[PDB]
């Protein structure tokens, strides 16, 4: 009776953010961690002390290789194991790192960046829809991928493939009733290993409140994606970004 | 006490339930109109019975003239007059017609196409701004904006300069805590266009509209400025 | 059997830029003009030198009221009257200034400048150009900037926002009658004149590539692109010219 | 001593039409193929016929894999064994097919195909091109409808954002370098060959500018121009060649 929904990279920040904020609406959750098998079990235990049997953990590395497929079914697979159905799918998880044009491979960082951000989100929407009431997909999407970091390529290029799917999956899935859209951050958690300096740096460029998203901020615009009230709402892209977008050079 | 909100063209269809919901949700509210004074007194009479005082008409002629400016003035300070605060601006009322460039005199179909579709937008919105907790305003955008329907120029312009006032807005209040967003219909702005949604086995409707207009408005939206939110059923992303 | 242009304030800066490079490509011009009576008269002379009777000047207040659309179509005309023909329309000329939404024009004043010239005369003249009708086509003037824009400026940028609204729909409605509609970009080209170098400086060192400013022969090089039989498809087109300016983040 | 190109995918259509215009323009020529050997050599000979020592052809698969990176190198080695110098990349090379998501190769040989030549492929050839490094330029050949794509394209669609994204970043990255990188974005244009007659026919009817597809050369214009000294002003831009369609509603 209760819907459920994937979430990756659920562990930790926005994701679990996304995670819990499902789970206070009413859905059993899989919590997919790659790394992050500690704060994983952790967040399913504390869902689960809530109300029982609504939350599993999934670990799956999602970089691209020819086993991703495999993967990405799994990752659905656990939904339908545990809960007998899966009504919403998160694609949250991301690698995010410097790709310049001037220790890892190129290879492994095209598998990484392009994996993660664009083909487990393909592969995973594929699954969800083939394993087929309020369906629905949300994509975490980037505010800035016009206005992207500097020496960022790869990743600015997998984010504009997710905008990419998030349109041509809309589209092809709405005859079976699945809405796909986006929820855009611009500057929300900044990065673990990011000094105060440069995450200072980043706050004073947003013009509404001069600070960055909370992750539940976030997950508030997911939340409102999946309900009823977005029923009508389908290649839709959320900027959630205090105007970031907006601010001239 | 309760926050108030003002909505433009709200007598019928898409502004009606826009201020059907935002009353539902808690709100005091002033219905403007312009023509429809049976209709903004109807929907005035049924929200008071549901919670006394909590619902006022105010009349104005959007049209862009030398007077625009007072009438804009006027919209806004209604609802200080009834409530003591302005909480919520809904840029709503819209003129829609063709404009064919190959051929109302057409400084009169500028006066309303980019006068009531923009200009009064842009005055509300100054009104708004100077007579100042979870302040915004939401436009009543199209989700067809770059991909307009054949003769219709003037109108596509003015809702093209609605976007740019969205977005020039969303940054110079930011300051102030006024967040401003939009929200972009496609078909509920016949049968023929239906069968073009991907989401076409749901009917379109003001509520769906009104829907995104109760999330921007909300404090699940605190964070959201300069966003246009399209509720199109995905009519935008179908190519010829 | 030359064919001729309207160039929409046209005296100075980017609007004659445009005018001398269709004038050195062979076209006649129309230079129109508002207030710059003396250096719009100054460049027809030097055109005309050049080759006799191909330009001439029209003086025409662009600003929106109850007379701009004949006004519009008065500087169409001037363009038949003088050459018998009317091939491109460049919408160059633009207002631009500040206009706070929190607080000595009035502001209706404002809107009828910002909105009038930037957008109302643009759709005027185009409605003019049109019905008076080869390689037909009309350049707008816009801004890369539109959805990054300057701080306090919103009726400018409703007005270049409306023009780009404007470029589609008339390349969508136009294209059955052969006549192509596109859009030319700048970001920081010319610098308003009333600006000190120091600012010109700051915004100088935004652009990525080179970090300097258009030079107005840069723009008017992508205008002379999309009137040329080099981009006889494209219709409905934005022409960035802007050194990387619109991509670079706060 | 003349500048010199590297185009993918040149040995027909599109790509062939570019590497001929760029030849004419006084570019010597890298005509890169992957399974077009024929057509390759018979381009490169014409050329050559032409101008002696001023075309070579270059085979490689744009597939991605842990061979890829290695290939593109040598694509752009190529242009310097040959020529002594790499001033123009243009990435023309595509894979198009459909993918749909419900239910023959793999998907993860679809996602090489359509994600390497499409997105990866041009990435590294752009890195082998700037590490090698006057009017240096990359042209990413995009598409008019991304954002209006045909059913069941998925992959096809996210490659080509990708690419949108590729050039976006690398115009500002490679902007100090003095590279520009700008897109030209076809909508109708050569269709299949195979395609019948009645099936161009309903695309042909949606372009408002002329009822008719794109020619390679109208294409090849646009690069032309990007390449161009009257482009110097411009990167981070994709300029439409489509006819007005993708303005057109459903
Ligand atoms: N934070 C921002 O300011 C911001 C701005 C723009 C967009 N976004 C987008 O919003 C989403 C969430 O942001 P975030 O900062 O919370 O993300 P994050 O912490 O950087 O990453 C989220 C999760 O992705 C997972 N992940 C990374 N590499 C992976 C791989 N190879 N396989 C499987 N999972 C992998 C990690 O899982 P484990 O920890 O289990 O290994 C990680 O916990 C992301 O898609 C991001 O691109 C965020
Ligand atoms: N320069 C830049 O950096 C930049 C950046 C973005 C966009 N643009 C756009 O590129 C175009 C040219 O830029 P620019 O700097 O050369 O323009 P500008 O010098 O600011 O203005 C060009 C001309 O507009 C005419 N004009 C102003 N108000 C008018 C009115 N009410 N009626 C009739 N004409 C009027 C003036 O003619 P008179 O002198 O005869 O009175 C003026 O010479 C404009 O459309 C501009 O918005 C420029
Ligand atoms: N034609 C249109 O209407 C249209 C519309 C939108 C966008 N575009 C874009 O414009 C560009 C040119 O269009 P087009 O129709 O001329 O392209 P096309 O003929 O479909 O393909 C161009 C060439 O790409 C090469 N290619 C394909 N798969 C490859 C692989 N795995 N490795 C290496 N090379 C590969 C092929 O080379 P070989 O023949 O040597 O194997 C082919 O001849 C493409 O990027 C296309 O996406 C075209
Ligand atoms: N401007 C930005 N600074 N950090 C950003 C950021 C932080 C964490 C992320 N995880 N995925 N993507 C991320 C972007 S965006
Ligand atoms: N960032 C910018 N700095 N100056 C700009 C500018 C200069 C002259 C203009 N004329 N019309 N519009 C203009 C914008 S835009
Ligand atoms: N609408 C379209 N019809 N055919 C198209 C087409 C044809 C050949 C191509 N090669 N790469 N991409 C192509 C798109 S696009």
């Amino acid at each position: 009776e209760a819907p459920a929904a994937v979430v990756t990279g659920a562990a930790k920040r926005i994701g679990r953010a996304i995670a819990v904020k499902l789970h206070q609406t009413g859905y059993r959750v899989v919590i997919h961690y790659h790394n992050s098998a500690e704060a994983a079990v952790s967040l399913a235990d504390e869902l689960n002390k809530e109300r029982s049997n609504t939350a599993v953990v999934c670990q799956a590395d999602l970089t691209n290789s020819n086993v991703l497929p495999a993967s990405c079914e799994e990752i659905i697979n656990s939904c339908f194991r545990a809960f007998g159905r899966c009504d919403v799918l998160v694609n949250n998880a991301s690698a995010f790192y410097p790709t310049p044009l001037v220790g890892k491979t190129v290879e492994t960082q095209v598998a990484e960046l392009i994996g993660t951000n664009a083909i487990a989100p393909f592969l995973l929407t594929m699954s969800f829809a083939q394993r087929q009431s309020n369906l629905s997909i949300v994509n975490l999407c980037d505010a800035m991928v016009d206005q992207p970091c500097m020496a960022f390529s790869l990743y600015n290029m997998g984010k504009h493939a997710l905008v990419g799917l998030t349109q041509s999956a809309a589209l092809e899935l709405a005859p079976y009733g699945i809405r796909v859209n986006g929820v855009a951050p611009g500057v929300s958690l900044l990065p673990v290993a990011m000094g105060e300096e440069e995450k200072d740096k980043w706050r004073r460029k947003v013009p509404l409140g001069r600070r960055e998203a909370s992750a539940e901020q976030i997950a508030d615009a997911v939340i409102f994606l999946v309900s009823g009230s977005a029923q009508y709402i389908t290649g839709s892209i959320i900027k959630v970004d205090g105007g970031l977008s907006l601010v001239h050079a």
